[PDB]
């Protein structure tokens, strides 16, 4: 699914995204856009052999089992395919552990170099929410 912009911001409130470990909607917004621009179905593979999947582009050799990365953790302990389903649920329950993990939103690389202080607000603006 492609979300459109005001779509994904109320979709993430919804899923309780909005200023989790702090963080306000549109940081995560923009992370998406950036990401994936806003393609649940995105997939990416990484110079290091695991691949990014979904909306936040979450990798498989920490977070989530694809069946091919050397070293696999699965901290989400979900399939990465669950990571591209048109329901944003799973992307949403295992970026709320990666955020936890000590580095908050740095953890998306996307997010430090072109949304972290910057006006993120301006992703929500004009929503209904
Ligand atoms: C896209 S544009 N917007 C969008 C479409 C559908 C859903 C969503 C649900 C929304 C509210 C609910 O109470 C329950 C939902 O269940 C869903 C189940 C599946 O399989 C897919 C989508 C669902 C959302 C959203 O999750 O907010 C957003």
């Amino acid at each position: 699914k492609v979300f459109g912009r005001c779509e994904l911001a109320a979709a993430m409130k919804r899923h309780g995204l909005d200023n989790y470990r702090g963080y306000s909607l549109g940081n995560w917004v923009c992370a998406a856009k950036f990401e994936s621009n806003f393609n649940t179905q995105a997939t990416n593979r990484n110079t290091d052999g695991s691949t990014d999947y979904g909306i936040l582009q979450i990798n498989s050799r920490w977070w989530c089992n694809d069946g091919r990365t050397p070293g696999s953790r699965n901290l989400c302990n979900i399939p990465c395919s669950a990571l591209l389903s048109s329901d944003i649920t799973a992307s949403v329950n295992c970026a709320k552990k990666i955020v936890s993990d000590g580095n908050g939103m740095n953890a998306w690389v996307a997010w430090r170099n072109r949304c972290k202080g910057t006006d993120v607000q301006a992703w929500i603006r004009g929503c209904r929410l």
